[PDB]
């Protein structure tokens, strides 16, 4: 029952490309890699090799085979403690999942500023160039399940947890700017409302279902997010390459004591790209785990996530200079307006050892600050307070939840909480309260002051009523979705089109359907008309004839809104499949690995069966995958190499790889006889932009194929997509 | 009022094909099936239609858009007990799922015998042809986590609550005649060998991975169940259209005490029927609910699920 | 500073006997002791001096005295995440009590074997003599809840956690060496009938009552058992002078595979000694926390708890050969037919630092066994080997229990158990699974052998039908409690009769009462009509005529199983009360407190007031407590030196101590004029036995009154107490 | 949320109103009330936003907080008319 002579059950401990060894934990894929928080976790770690096998109290176990019976076919004796604590231990593996966000895939990194923010804020952890926090960042979905699929259409959770010598600070993020609802006491609403309804509970991973819709027609302060969610933000090609933001305006606090607006901002460093929806649908099936499995080998690969901290910075006298309220999280601040002021680098370089212990415990909250960082009074920030402590106390089992090894602290703590569930401090301190003098008030408070200092509230001015009511202010709904539809490129908008044509198709009551497609003739009427020519709606006068919302602030659009309008490709990290044929032209593969090693870009080597093929030259070519076992859905383009094609030319699976990737715009590129494949996606002898060929691989191919890489799809193609039947 | 005036939002309680009316909960949509075990748990359905929304202390709520605040624009204040109710129930929504069958399906019906089993059995609900037994029949696969995808290939649980006279009695079954593994002391590593593998927790709803295959290739009593689990057992049609079967010899005893050794089958009455796998693994895409889904409009539309 | 000038808030760290020092943690009081368990805890034990004061986050916290308000006499904000914190923490602290048991005290102590007993045991804490095995000891009581009184009459529990290079090993003991009931099953009957009763949830810490008394006039296994908690045995002194025993028969196994019958005792080096009702009643009242505080401050005196552990060895061979069945645990093992083996040697001598996280979270389970052990079909065994890993799952949290620190074995643990709620462990192994090749099979079985072998169950013979069925070898009810009877002296017997007589006046359904002196009429008639008349029930001439029960393998009596048959006193650590005047005589006290340090016996100086007082020779003479304030039932003397009598001769408080302490049987000693005091106690001009007098505080006047304290109590007394309105 | 095991403690039988109580919160720990409503959210269309919101009023209406007011600046400090 062991390891092969060979050694091939274990990785190597070095960076290597996806599927060139098994992944594993990452203490043992990269010892080496270390980091404060990383380091601090050495105390639950628990290794494995010569080892004897034991139960939980240290018993060793001589039969792991069987349990114990009177004779060896009688029944099993209640006396078999070590039966009945494996099984117990099994019977009890499960805790509560997130109420939201349940899906998610996380790491860990570090993170350091370019150079010191003293001016604007005291936050130690942005207070030298040369001081390194470690953070744990965990990517999710918001709607669906811990085990539904990675390629959804949702919004994206980006949460960094960072362990600063002043205490933790969580950034909780999503991947777009804003959020569909204005006041907390919305949310559970807001969230039922898209969760699988409570008869059946379908649909899952989906808001394509009629009490989301119904929620959104009669709520149009959601319609500036449900934007971004039809866009192809809700698509991303992977948690690399989107945005993040904090979603609400918080405050930085200087050692003076002035307030500075902020909102948080990351920039992807690997450049912003999404899927396209058939795409991303067809990976839920082929492949539900797939940003969960690119992020990871990612890591393992040496191609660490890398994103740049960014704040947009709005002094306190500009607070009502905008014709939005900067408290409204339906709200974005146009960067065209505030510029986003560069501010530090994350690195993500290990993964975690165990998911359950680090990833599924981990507990992220906003409310978790540090001094030098505020709140303002956003209603939807302001509930968020309560809520991501007191959900702890049922998920993760007690109040003592910031003593599971992920979330502690690697700075000092010291207080007189004690007790609660599965207490793993224990205190030695005489005293448990304080005022004390039994052990002379320690620990003591600290005032504030400009560095190591207790935190203290920036004292904003509060006057008004008690009431329950949503400010004037926030009542105006379509101006920003407005802006971001005006911002996008034309085929971003098509894509936006087919996101509502393709839900509301699914909504079953009709009237939903057309209450929506009134709420998009607030927003922009060529819009309202492509969603309601799909469903076969047609606009009354009136709705033809609603007014425009006015522009924001003068702004017509801002082209940072757009995926893709500003080019920002970065190949490294992206992967080629390059398929197979039982006599490749060696000289062909040379050139393709060569070129894409060159720009750290990753192949996998596809076939008919699994096992070698010998290539001309002789060598002997290992097969990642089957046609069919790594579907184009998978891959960034496509190359097919010279050599025995008719071996392939007929294969149903090799056509159908190009026509799929070729509906998918994704590059193509076709050497010597593979030309051939030519007339399965119909190009002309001509050629087309998007389709590299020549006689061979070489500089000029390589160069040709990396460069539409760089440009991510080949949206040119879009009108001749229609007509494959892929 | 929000309902559109033609009543349109409301689905006829009538049975309907599928696709034809929105889905409903069972007691809107057929009011009038009815049977001893749905009659009993009248005593905690709660309707909602013409009552005033409150706390869950009974309190009238006027304002449910808003939480308190110092100003229109200010901060919000600790003593908003509508708001916390609220959000306090909102933040443990959640309970643990299944360690195993996380992802299921499930409905109500009920159970007759054909005749008397008095000769071989002295057990209530079988001894009367006119005796009708309430179930609950939960469908379920094995691997995936409750918001994973149905048309995976697994193996299928088929579990029958049946409410009668004399107790409870859980028939938990599956969809083929066989488990993996001999002896129970071995269900972890099994489970483990087959779950997501605990680095990275991939793949949701698959065997298709190292830890399953090196299982197998170490105990190879697997080998019969991987039989079935790699044939289009694993992936049926429908939880209509896949056989059920209650695994061990249990014992059947008699009123003169006699023991006779029995194995319990289910038949679907609608066939047997499975998916192919190109098919069962798109299916997970483009509707990760396609049984769940089937199995309740089978029941709007009256294609009552039977099984022998 | 709030800590005085002078640093009298700090206890000494050093050994000082009780009520000289303010108690502190044990790793402040005394920072020297160690063992491998108490070193292992430090990476969890929190410290305070010199740290500020932080959220659980690393947060520090300016004012620690405030909620944040929208102005200070405004509303409390819900962004005070400080607020929120500290009060989540608090609102939380309680976990479920233990369902029996729930009252209990705790201390960490070490273990060391007199000699190898590899020829009849493997287990390897007992197979070297210089082999040390730390160990956490938690007495307690078994009906109370967590915050019932210390000196109820029940039975006591005696806990010992084992942590040995092989596994934990919990003996999980009682004070009698039997129980009430013989099957497990029952279990929740007797509890449930013992406890509060369920309409209204009293009577607390007490068996006098009705469904107590219905279950036992009802099955008459329980009077065995009930024999021994109606004794003095119900109310011992301190944990320290209480006999423990495992319950039952477990088995030895060697090297060779050889079974021998066990059963575990331990005897306390310090002597066996219990109150007597009307004082431990009232103790209950006057210091609830008695035996909780007389524990931990012996071990801050160095006062170490002591008990020699014993094995009673039975061959297999010897199974049938004694009037009873080895397997029925209402049934105990003669001393007279198989002597107890002397062992090792326990010592307890470190209290712990934080009574919740060491004591409240400790579980201890019969089924924590390791190789060299085994168990037997006792069905009482049987069934507590379910219980004591499933009531963790609420009590504890979940199945990570043993990952709470006291619960740690420091013997390595190593398994494929994976997640559960509290996880702290973080697995780097590859593999979840076996058998595996992923991770060439670690941890890995290991072989039953010698030493540091797997657990294999012994190879016992099981023949039988599946029954729900009692061995008709247990039916029989009355011979060990009519042994245990006859085995007591006198003064016992009188104490018996008392117990019962005055439960049975409890019970308020008079045929309960009848029915109980009907069984007990089938034990003994002496001890059936004493408990008759105290009740106002005649026993009937059938009654009268029931013939006793066979005497136990020929035993008519047994006198190890007697508390007080055979002298084992031990003065070391018991406590005088002197009781001081306004001029005390200084020559009598310098030659009390000398004689008493020299013995280890400890004084307390009380007075009518606190402060100090002057000697006759201007000593100043602190005052520990007043009359009231520590009375009588606290200390096993009573002296009065010479001097100012007339100054304490008409105090109420003074007279009423000696009246308690003379009612008590303790003994009392008066030097000069305080011999005016024998007045108050009525006691004749030419003495009487157990009070000490004499003209002045020695010669031998000390002597004397330590024979008394050697003696426990003075039994001649019984037949005066009656006489005295005390 | 850990004395009474999750946030239904309301539908322990003591606990429990008399008055009716009906609202869109699902779920939770041992849930005793099986809703029937279609709608888990509100605003809805499809259960016509039953159950809704009521205004204030003399009786039977629903609750708003008097709206006291409130004016200072966010502080932890302790009224000095408590010294
Ligand atoms: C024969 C059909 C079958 C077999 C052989 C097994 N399962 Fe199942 N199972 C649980 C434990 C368990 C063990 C210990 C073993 C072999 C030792 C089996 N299974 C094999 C469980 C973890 O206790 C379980 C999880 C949730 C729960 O309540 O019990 C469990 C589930 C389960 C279901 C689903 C029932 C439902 O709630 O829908 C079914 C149909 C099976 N098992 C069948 C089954
Ligand atoms: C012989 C010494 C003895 C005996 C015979 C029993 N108890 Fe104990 N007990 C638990 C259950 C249990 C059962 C099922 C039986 C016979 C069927 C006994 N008891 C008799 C328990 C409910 O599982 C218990 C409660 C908390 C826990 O973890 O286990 C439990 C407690 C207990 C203690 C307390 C240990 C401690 O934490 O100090 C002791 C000394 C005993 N039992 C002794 C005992
Ligand atoms: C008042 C309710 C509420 C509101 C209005 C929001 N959140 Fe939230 N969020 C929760 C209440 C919550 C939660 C219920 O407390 C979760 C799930 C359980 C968890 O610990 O927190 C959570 C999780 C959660 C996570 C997952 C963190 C993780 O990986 O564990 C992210 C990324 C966000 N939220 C992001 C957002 C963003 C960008 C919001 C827009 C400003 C937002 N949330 C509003
Ligand atoms: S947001
Ligand atoms: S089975
Ligand atoms: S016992």
């Amino acid at each position: 029952s062991l390891a092969p002579e060979d050694g091939s059950h274990r990785p190597a401990a070095e960076p290597t490309p996806p599927g060139a060894q098994p992944t594993a934990p990452g203490s043992l894929k990269a010892p080496d890699t270390r980091n404060e928080k990383l380091n601090s976790l050495e105390d639950v770690r628990k290794g494995s090799e010569n080892y004897a096998l034991t139960t939980n109290q240290g018993v060793r176990i001589a039969d792991d085979q069987n349990s114990l019976r009177a004779g060896s076919r009688g029944p099993t004796l209640l006396e078999d403690f070590i039966l009945r604590e494996k099984i117990t231990h099994f019977d009890h593996e499960r805790i509560p999942e997130r109420i939201v966000h349940a899906r998610g895939s996380a790491a860990h990194g570090y993170f350091q500023p370019y150079k010191s923010l003293s001016d604007i804020t005291k936050a130690d952890f942005l207070s030298d160039p040369n001081k390194i926090t470690p953070v744990f960042v965990r990517f999710s979905t918001v709607q669906g399940g811990a085990g539904s699929a990675d390629t959804v259409r949702d919004i994206r959770g980006f949460a960094t947890k960072f362990y600063t010598e002043e205490g933790i600070f969580d950034l909780v993020g999503n991947n777009t700017p804003i959020f569909f609802i204005q006041d907390a006491h919305k949310f559970p609403d807001f969230v039922h409302a898209v969760k699988p309804e409570p008869h059946w509970a379908i649909p899952q991973g989906q808001s394509a279902h009629d009490t989301f819709w119904d929620y959104v027609s009669l709520q149009p302060e959601t319609l500036h997010n449900v934007m971004w969610a039809m866009s192809d933000r809700g698509i991303p090609r992977s948690y690399r390459t989107m945005e993040g933001f904090g979603c609400h305006t918080f405050r930085l606090i200087n050692a003076e004591g002035k307030a500075t607006f902020v909102r948080f901002h990351w920039k992807p460093l690997a450049g912003k790209a999404s899927l396209v929806w058939d795409e991303a649908q067809k990976l839920t099936g082929r492949d539900p785990d797939f940003h969960r499995r690119e992020l990871w080998e990612a890591i393992e690969a040496g191609d660490f996530p890398e994103y740049e901290l960014g704040f947009q910075l709005i002094p306190e006298e500009d607070e009502f200079k905008f014709d939005f309220d900067l408290l409204d999280p339906t709200k974005l601040i146009p960067e065209e307006l505030v510029p986003v002021q560069r501010v530090g680098k994350m690195v993500l370089n290990r993964n975690p050892d165990n998911f359950f212990a680090e990833n599924e415990q981990a507990a992220f909250h906003p409310g978790h600050i540090v001094p030098g960082l505020d709140f303002t009074n956003d209603p939807l920030l302001q509930g968020r307070l309560f809520s991501y402590t007191d959900t702890q106390i049922s998920r993760l089992g007690g109040p003592n939840f910031h003593e599971i090894p992920i979330n502690r602290p690697t700075a000092p703590y010291h207080n007189f909480q004690r007790d609660g569930m599965h207490r793993m401090g224990i205190d030695t301190n005489p005293a448990n309260y304080e005022p004390n003098s039994i052990n002379d008030n320690w620990p003591r408070e600290t005032p504030p002051g400009p560095k190591r200092g207790g935190f203290e509230s920036y004292q904003e001015r509060v006057e008004g009523n008690k009431v329950r009511e949503r400010s004037p202010s926030f009542g105006e709904y379509y101006s920003h979705p407005r802006l971001f539809w005006l911002s996008q490129t034309p085929f971003e908008q098509r894509h936006i089109v087919d996101g509502f044509s393709f839900e509301l198709s699914k909504v079953v009551r009709p009237y939903i359907r057309e209450r929506v497609v009134d709420q998009l003739a607030h927003i922009d009427l060529t819009l309202a008309q492509a969603v309601a020519k799909n469903l076969g709606i047609e606009l009354t006068d009136d709705q033809l004839n609603i007014t425009p919302p006015p522009d924001v602030n003068g702004l017509k659009k801002d082209p940072s809104l757009s995926l893709y309008a500003i080019p920002d490709g970065d190949v490294k990290g992206r992967v080629v499949a390059i398929l197979l044929n039982d006599e490749v032209r060696s000289a062909d593969l040379l050139a393709i690995l060569k070129a894409l090693k060159a720009k750290g870009v990753h192949a996998k080597l596809l076939y008919s069966r699994m096992g070698e093929v010998t290539a001309d030259d002789g060598t002997v070519l290992p097969i990642a995958a089957t046609f069919a076992g790594a579907p184009s859905l998978t891959v960034d383009a496509v190359i097919v190499p010279a050599g025995n094609i008719a071996d392939i030319a007929d294969n149903g699976d090799a056509n159908y790889y190009l026509m799929e990737a070729y509906k998918h715009l994704k590059p193509i590129a076709l050497a010597g006889d593979a030309r051939k494949f030519k007339a399965t996606i119909k190009i002309a002898d001509q050629g087309e932009e998007g389709i590299v060929e020549a006689d061979s691989a070489d500089g000029s191919f390589m160069d040709e194929l990396l460069t539409l890489m760089a440009a991510h799809r080949v949206w040119s193609r879009i009108p001749k997509i229609d007509k494959i039947p892929a």
